[PDB]
């Protein structure tokens, strides 16, 4: 009855409100997915219940295990209906669970320190001084590992082999080793996360360059879902009618601190 909703904290998509321990149920969040979940609900005509994903990850198939971790995990074993997420649509992913028409386009872009001598993907794959890395589990992760394109396949192959380790846990991780690394550390990132944060305070970062691909955020639901049909055309009329655009300016840039 109720739709058991699997997301993440992933600012500005999904937050603790400040006073969460005086609230309950969904009122504990806020963001752009929470804004999100409460439409695609009401023109789907459904009740729902927002979760955050366990294991906090986006979601990948473990090699050895061949098990499905993050919200992709919840979804595939069935301990959620739908995930509505900064989840990208990849192959991998859908072939085992069903995604929406995406809700947001996006990019794999660079966020460097202000005055960090970086221009482009190409910049630090010649070079050795300023280290960069990845989400740890993610797709962005996945497209350096996957590539045939002789820079990208050049920043995977130091990626994957410095030390210490230049992938983080989390975005804010991420974020962190940035602001902190004086800098040294680039982090390689979604556009709309890169954005997000080039909008926050100590406005230290910045992004540079162009995307360095074209994707798509997508809802996604259990292979077969019954739901699957009528989130697709919600997002659709969504789009159409200016509220996703209406919601990236809201969390991205109303509320801007730089
Ligand atoms: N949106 C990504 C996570 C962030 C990243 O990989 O950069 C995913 O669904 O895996
Ligand atoms: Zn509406």
């Amino acid at each position: 009855k109720t739709v058991v909703v699997t997301t993440i904290l992933e600012s500005p998509y999904v937050m603790m409100k400040k006073n969460h321990e005086m609230l309950e149920g969904n009122e504990r969040y806020e963001g752009y997915c929470v804004d999100l979940a409460a439409e695609i609900a009401k023109h789907c005509g459904f009740k729902y219940k927002l979760t955050i994903v366990g294991d906090g990850k986006y979601g990948a198939r473990d090699a050895d295990t061949k098990i499905w971790n993050g919200m992709v995990g919840e979804l595939v074993y069935g301990k959620a209906d739908i995930a509505i997420a900064p989840l990208t649509i990849t192959l991998v992913r859908e072939e085992v669970i069903d995604f929406s028409k995406p809700f947001m386009s996006l990019g794999i872009s660079i966020m460097i320190k202000k005055g960090t001598p970086i221009e482009s993907a190409e910049d630090l794959s010649k070079q050795t001084e300023i280290a960069y890395g990845t989400l740890d589990s993610g797709s962005t992760k996945e497209f350096f590992r996957r590539s045939k394109i002789a820079v990208f396949d050049k920043m995977w192959t130091y990626m994957r082999s410095a030390e210490p380790s230049v992938f983080v846990r989390t975005t804010a991780e991420g974020v962190a080793r940035v602001r902190k690394s004086k800098g040294k550390y680039a982090y390689l990132l979604e556009s709309t996360m890169n954005e997000y944060i080039e909008q926050r305070k100590p406005c230290d970062t910045m992004k540079v360059g162009g995307n360095l691909d074209s994707k798509g955020y997508g809802i996604a639901t259990p292979k077969g879902s019954s739901l699957g049909n009528a989130v697709n055309l919600a997002v659709l009329k969504l789009n159409e009618q200016g509220l996703l655009d209406k919601l990236k300016n809201k969390w991205w840039y109303d509320k801007g601190e730089c």
